[PDB]
């Protein structure tokens, strides 16, 4: 039965992991992975996280299924965070969430809704994309359609091409958008190309998708979720997929949420019962654990005060890393200019090298990036940034 | 967009939950949930659990992710659980395993990496059968069909019938079986009549799917796995769904695993690229903790010893509350005979009751089950079970 089954492509990032397997070599230097590093060049569990597993030990009592939605506190501290304390999303019941495993999975979960309960045919997402965009949508049978996004030539968001790309896209299609530090190229709108982006969207009649994987780590929690804000004052409906991936450093425990914003709470209700049965043939119910530590901390003072103050150095740290890794280029002498990564925003960042520098880099000196030329900010330290640069230096 | 969304069925059983919601009757008593109870009507934490929690919360370092099939320990230590130590599957590794999100999650994968990278059109399931099997195929866009299994008046596996229906399976159609403690009937094959399904599937050129949840509640962990064992003796091929929900009292950690078998190594890795590829779009890697615990115990001697003990004080309850039911009922003087009931395995038997009768139980007694007649054994206590005979005899 599996006689002829043909092996599967390799993954664009985590393939790359095994590469780095293979090299034996020393000084090697990964810069593509996708999770947070310390100066340390370790990614550690928080200190938040710690106490919370420490509470939770001491205190549950059973392990008995949570609903196909998840923990409701969960769920309600999760819109607070989106949406804002007095929102009126939430005080009129428009929206529902439901706890699921990862951002990804709160992907594939909107993605099911979509495909089985609505006329939804095509999804379009900016061109770069993280590419496990276009798979996830694709396995649920839509069609994804990319729009000019950003601009090679200047290092900038294209805000023209942007909206002339959109202009085809049709009433009824889903448009995904990046909250904030878009990947992989980590320019993000204004809040003004957002305000227009909310009206354009409006008057289209578009259903907004936003993939809201790094709260936190543009400029703060409240800062980075004003474009979601944005357009969830002007829209009826609205999907938002959220991770605590990165921002609580939960990687593995798999802990994100799918929001659903309607009209009323009569709609959204109904709208929700088919989530849930979509939830329901899928994996049944949500991980409990990964999930009850953040509730956990986000509803406890304390427990919060440490946990934003550790976020915000691991924001504070990747500014750093962004303006070091700049001037050490300038100090080795690097060719061009290279000041556009400081104008960017979080852990990754186009670094403008072609595919054979990349290539280069890897082969004559260990440095591992995605062929695409994107570097993760958080990977670099003080200590490798000299012997990292001077690697850049050589191959351009 | 989600203007007329229709509202979603009720679950089967999830669904039930919700009327033990609004019922504010004291004395009421739950026997649909799924879920094992102790003697005091709860559903607690296994101490060799509390135990790894312990462990897991003093050396845990990161929460980077995991390799998108889990934990490598989980995997292994799942194969010599299911095949046995000694087993030649394992020694000429022809099997793979993808720790998942649960049973459910291993489920789906399963049919997911079926209806993308074979020819299979169909799946047979038993008659009876969980409800949430057909869901999960027919979601995946395979169709389900029935094959007959239990014999209503006799309270017993109609073997021939059995035989009958399945000769109308064509070759290359997947066939799924309950490993052990069947669900709901609680109806399982002798060894000898799992020998001639397992000789049968081979001359059929069908391709087996065990639903392996309940390992350990029937006989014990090597006796509740001969049925698998000796299909895997034969076969070339195999896809096993295991759940460490129940023999771990896990549930909401969503700890579940899908074991591929080929025919040799170089195909097994092909083909478990392709299942890779299809929980890449899902969910991208399983949740840890949970897993993290399974692997601890499993592998640790000392731990190991009291969860099995642990395990045996689950299936003993469980044979205890069978035999205190069926002597209670005549004792209080019910109508037929109820001995059936001890012959059957697991949480799970049909108690041949009418629709009418349950609806009756439930309104005038407090007394849930489902409405098939399913009534979950774990859910009685020496408390409970006068209260509840007393209540089944006022309706026969
Ligand atoms: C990291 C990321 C996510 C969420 O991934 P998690 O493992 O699933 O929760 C989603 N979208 C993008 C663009 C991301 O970079
Ligand atoms: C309980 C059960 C499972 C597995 O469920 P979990 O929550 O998902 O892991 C699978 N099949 C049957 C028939 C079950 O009763």
């Amino acid at each position: 039965m599996f006689e002829n089954i043909t092996t599967a492509p390799a993954d664009p990032i985590l393939g790359l992991a095994d590469l780095l397997r293979a090299d034996e070599r020393p000084g090697k230097i990964d810069l593509g992975m996708g999770v947070y590093n310390d100066e340390t060049g370790k990614t550690p569990v928080l200190t938040s996280v710690k106490k919370a597993e420490q509470y939770l030990l001491e205190n549950e009592t059973t392990k008995n299924y949570l609903g196909i939605d998840g923990i409701p506190e969960f769920g309600r501290c999760t819109q607070e965070l989106l949406f804002g304390k007095g929102s009126a999303l939430i005080n009129d019941k428009r929206a529902r969430t439901a706890q699921t495993p990862g951002g990804t999975g709160a992907l594939r979960v909107a993605a099911d809704f979509l495909a089985k309960n609505t006329s939804v045919k095509r999804v379009w997402v900016s061109n770069p994309s993280w590419p496990n965009h276009k798979s996830v949508f694709n396995s649920a049978g839509l069609e994804v359609r990319e729009y000019a996004y950003y601009d090679a030539e200047n290092h900038t968001l294209d805000f023209d091409a942007l909206i002339n790309s959109l202009n085809e896209a049709q009433a009824g299609d889903v448009v995904l958008f990046h909250g904030c530090c878009h990947n992989p190229t980590g320019i993000d709108p204004t809040l003004e190309q957002w305000q227009t982006l909310a009206q354009l969207s409006v008057e289209k009649g578009w259903l907004p998708l936003f993939d809201f994987a790094y709260q936190g780590f543009a400029r703060g929690l409240e800062e980075d979720a004003e474009g979601l804000r944005a357009f969830a004052a002007m829209h009826k409906e609205l999907i938002v997929a959220s991770s605590y991936s990165k921002n609580f450093g939960l990687y593995n425990e798999r802990v994100g949420a799918c929001t659903l914003v309607a009209a009323d709470s009569e709609t959204v209700d109904r709208a929700f019962s088919q989530m849930k049965a979509a939830i329901r043939v899928n994996y049944s119910s949500p991980p409990a654990h990964g999930a009850s530590v953040v509730a956990t901390i986000l509803s406890n003072d304390a427990l919060r005060a440490i946990w934003e103050q550790e976020l915000t150095d691991m924001r504070q740290r990747i500014q750093r890393m962004r303006q070091l890794f700049v001037n050490t280029l300038q100090e080795k002498g690097a060719n061009r200019d290279f000041s556009f990564i400081i104008k960017q925003n979080g852990m990754f960042s186009f670094s403008g090298l072609t595919k054979e520098q990349v290539l280069r880099l890897r082969e004559e000196f260990g440095v591992y990036a995605v062929a695409s030329g994107r570097v993760n900010v958080a990977g670099m330290t003080p200590d490798n940034m000299a012997p990292l640069c001077e690697a850049i230096v050589a191959v351009l």
